[PDB]
């Protein structure tokens, strides 16, 4: 065996690096340290196998970083790479592996390895993107693949050990309390939420009462009062929740750490307005105190107590919360619902096209019966049916009759009596006031929708066993027209509720997560199924475990800002018990189920809209057709016969895993996919991405656009409507515009949720976006590589059908009466708060 070198590149990121403090090029020196016995790498072969190591496979001599090299690349992102010279032999085959070992003081982030010319196979990537701890905090050595791409039955044989090991390492030991450098992947109850001694709150999961999916185990210590609930970190704490070590990364610029504005809302400002409001309140007398926070901000009683916010808080971060320039401290952007008409908003033609193409945009309903039905149980709630009356729209129909109107697929209902009115009880004694609504709108033959009447239900007063007692809002003359506004208002309340609780936070934010944690137990790194899905799961769990920590806990941000308050999370999971099903997810079929679309043969895809003109749907459907055509090539490139899917050890744990534990509460429904074919893999990794990209995006980067003002999607509502003959309505006559701001969200909870929403709609310049990936070498099979190019373009052609047909001025529905094109669907975007663009992930 005569040894024959192979020169070799390292590419690794320093810590300091990817800290809070801004990166400059100073942080690259001192790189000699990693240089030297300090840092070892061993290959391992495919091929051959070493006797005396086990069964696994032979292992080369060992190597060290010998000098760093320095690349244009070295100096942007400040990756450092290093050199290093392997004394490799004729007789060792393919390094299907490789050996670390780290002996440094601190922890480095390792991206890479490149051999090149290697005897025999040319050149190899390893793509690792793992943080590697010193070798103390190791009980063995980690343990890094090539990006060759296996199924568990056409891995080499010398690596199935190294294979299964890691993934034994992944899923732990279900016990104990996981610490910093544990890469380990497990599921627990929503339980870290509230704290005993102030704000109780129920456990989520593992109850016929409460299901909720799963979150990643943190494994501290139980309560001294509770043994159901974890121990919560201090607020006045620096460190933060776990998650696995690869979750979570730095950024290069603190600018980009969306993660700790958050931290800092809660931490600073929230205290803070808590105090100035504290001592005297105000309240927004009129519509232009409210455009007075986008014109010269809010003033603080003293310059004092903000020497600590501003201090505590890095100043390009603020630029990112505020707005510095102006005589007042407390400004920010022009929302873009305001930004062409200042007024366009109490049209309703703005609050029906909303429904469409707005920030919440699933929940409109086609209705087939008259007047509307509730599903509620007879016996348990009463009579819920509504009180509208074939009178109180008949006239408004353009000639029609109702019937005649159902008959034509003309009447749509926004429903939001059913999920509301059995928590309406309890949420009602809370700093809320509100309704249950159902609004009912007439499609005009130009296709746009114009709303007919809006029915508000209060319990019924001799609880809730015997019915409710409703009153109906239609659009008038006179003050009976403030009253419609009104009616708006407590819809926008509904609706606002329902967006944040189950379109955001339910569906994409808390029920991704039990995926992420079944891929990386389940699935091997080199697994086909793995590299399709591990950009759509990038940074979701990082952000989870801070929500968790600040926005969802008792005290919360979401329960200060959100019309349920305290009931706010426990009602999501009476939503996700009653309505969340897997396949309803994917776009068509959650369509198809709110009767907004349906198959029709000679239909561009066998499906036809009801609305023509939906965007959400029409931009949605290129995307999901796409996404489902970049799956499909892929699933086939590794699954050839069906029976590689029947006989795929992971994916079969990797799916009965996804059902009875990770959403275990929902384990016995009979929705569930069998996995036994490949279709039923195309159509379930295609549910995933599109929750994760599209969904996800198409309600998260609109929020500070649309519900930027707050007039035009309250929060919270105060008040009751004014009964007639009332001082209250006396004042409707006079002031009807103060009414709207006493019935609306106050001003402390409205500066809380304008900053949150900004925070939580900004870009980052670190945000990849569908159609793009991390490092351009993923996988060493070639036609992976092209099917995900092909894709790419087909998104960037979807791109431009979507910019056709916002300057196509045949679709009203599109722009509105704000002349705010509808870009939620846009995949490409730039960093901030650019209103647009679709992530890979769930990063927000």
């Amino acid at each position: 065996t005569t040894t024959k070198k192979v020169k070799g590149t390292v590419v690794l990121m320093k810590k300091n690096v990817l800290d809070f403090n801004d990166f400059n090029a100073s942080f690259l020196d001192r790189l000699h340290e990693f240089l030297g016995n300090k840092i070892t790498l061993r290959l391992v072969s495919s091929d051959v196998t070493d006797s005396e190591n086990g069964s696994k496979g032979k292992l080369g001599k060992a190597a060290h970083l010998e000098d760093w090299i320095t690349t244009i690349t070295s100096l942007t992102a400040g990756e450092s790479a290093f050199k290093v010279t392997f004394d490799y032999e004729t007789d060792f085959g393919y390094p299907g592996a490789f050996l670390i070992r780290n002996s440094h003081f601190s922890e480095f982030l390792l991206k890479s390895l490149t051999l090149e010319d290697v005897p025999g196979h040319g050149r190899v990537h390893y793509i690792c993107n793992s943080w590697i701890y010193p070798a103390k905090h190791y009980t063995t050595d980690r343990v890094f693949f090539s990006n060759k791409t296996y199924l568990p039955h056409e891995t080499p044989a010398t690596l199935l050990k190294y294979r299964e090991e890691e993934l034994v390492s992944l899923r732990g030991t279900g016990e104990g309390e996981l610490k910093e450098w544990d890469r380990v992947y497990d599921y627990a109850y929503y339980n870290d939420l509230g704290v005993p001694p102030k704000n109780p709150r129920p456990v989520l999961g593992g109850t016929q009462e409460y299901p909720y999916p799963r979150r990643g185990r943190t494994g501290r210590k139980p309560t001294k009062e509770d043994p159901q609930t974890e121990s919560r970190l201090p607020i006045t704490s620096s460190l933060d929740i776990y998650v696995p070590r690869d979750e979570r990364f730095g950024h290069l610029k603190m600018s980009d750490f969306l993660a700790y504005a958050l931290k800092a809302i809660a931490q600073f400002i929230q205290p803070a307005l808590e105090a100035v409001f504290d001592d005297t309140p105000k309240e927004f007398d009129s519509f232009e105190d409210v455009l007075k926070i986008y014109e010269e901000g809010i003033d603080l009683p003293n310059q004092a107590l903000i020497d600590s916010i501003v201090k505590n808080i890095p100043l390009e971060m603020l630029k990112e919360i505020f707005r510095t320039d102006g005589q007042k401290f407390l400004k920010f952007p022009v929302p873009q619902v305001i930004k062409e008409d200042k007024t366009a908003w109490r049209t309703d033609e703005e609050f029906a096209r909303e429904m469409l193409a707005g920030l919440n945009p699933v929940v409109i309903q086609l209705l087939k019966e008259f007047p509307p039905k509730s599903k509620l149980d007879s016996e348990s709630y009463g009579n819920q049916n509504s009180t509208i009356t074939k009178s109180h729209i008949e006239h408004n129909l353009d000639g029609l009759t109702v019937e005649e109107a159902l008959e034509k697929e003309r009447l749509f209902i926004l429903d939001h009596h059913d999920t509301l009115m059995p928590y309406l009880g309890r949420v009602n004694t809370t700093t809320t006031k509100t309704y249950a609504s159902r609004t009912l709108l007439f499609l005009k033959d130009d296709g746009t929708l114009k709303p007919l009447v809006i029915e508000l239900s209060l319990p019924h007063p001799n609880g809730d066993k015997f019915g409710a007692v409703s009153e109906v809002y239609t659009p008038g003359e006179g003050v009976y027209d403030s009253l419609w506004q009104l009616a708006k208002a407590f819809v926008g309340v509904n609706d606002s509720g329902n967006h944040q609780l189950i379109s955001h936070w339910m569906q994409t934010h808390a029920s991704i997560e039990p995926f992420v944690i079944a891929t990386n137990r389940q699935l091997s790194v080199l697994h086909p199924v793995f590299k399709l899905l591990e950009p759509h799961f990038r940074d979701t769990m990082n952000i989870n475990a801070l929500a968790r920590q600040i926005l969802i806990n008792g005290g919360g941000i979401f329960e200060i800002t959100v019309f349920p308050s305290k009931y706010a999370m426990e009602m999501s999971s009476f939503i996700y018990k009653n309505h969340w099903t897997f396949p309803d997810q994917a776009l068509p079929a959650e369509l198809k189920k709110r009767g907004m679309a349906v198959e029709d043969p000679e239909a561009p895809h066998g499906l036809r809209l009801r609305i023509k003109d939906y965007p959400y749907a029409v931009d949605g459907l290129e995307v999901w057709y796409a996404i489902e055509s970049w799956v499909r090539d892929y699933i086939f490139l590794f699954y050839k016969i069906e029976e590689d899917i029947q006989t795929d050890t992971e994916l079969q744990a990797w799916w009965k895993e996804v059902r009875e534990e990770g959403h275990g509460d929902k384990k016995s429904e009979p929705w569930w996919p069998k996995m036994q074919t490949r279709e039923e893999l195309v159509e379930s990794c295609t549910i995933i991405i599109w929750v994760a990209s599209a969904l996800h995006a198409a309600v998260n980067f609109g929020q500070y656009p649309v519900a930027g003002y707050l007039p035009n999607r309250p929060t919270i509502s105060r008040q009751y409507m004014p009964k007639e003959n009332t001082p209250e309505f006396e004042e409707l006559e006079k002031n009807p515009d103060k009414v709207f701001l006493k019935t609306i969200t106050a001003q402390l909870q409205t500066l809380l949720g304008i900053s949150l929403i900004e925070i939580l709609s900004t870009h980052s310049s670190d945000e990849v976006y569908l159609g793009q990936r991390d490092s351009k070498e993923w996988a060493a099979e070639k036609e992976a590589l092209e099917a995900f190019e092909k894709f790419g373009e087909k998104v960037k052609e979807i791109e431009k059908n979507i910019d056709e047909r916002n300057d196509d001025e045949t679709l009203k529905n599109r722009t509105g009466l704000v002349k705010m094109p509808y870009t939620l669907l846009f995949p490409s975007s730039e960093g901030g708060v650019t209103g647009r663009g679709i992530p890979n992930s769930v990063s927000i």
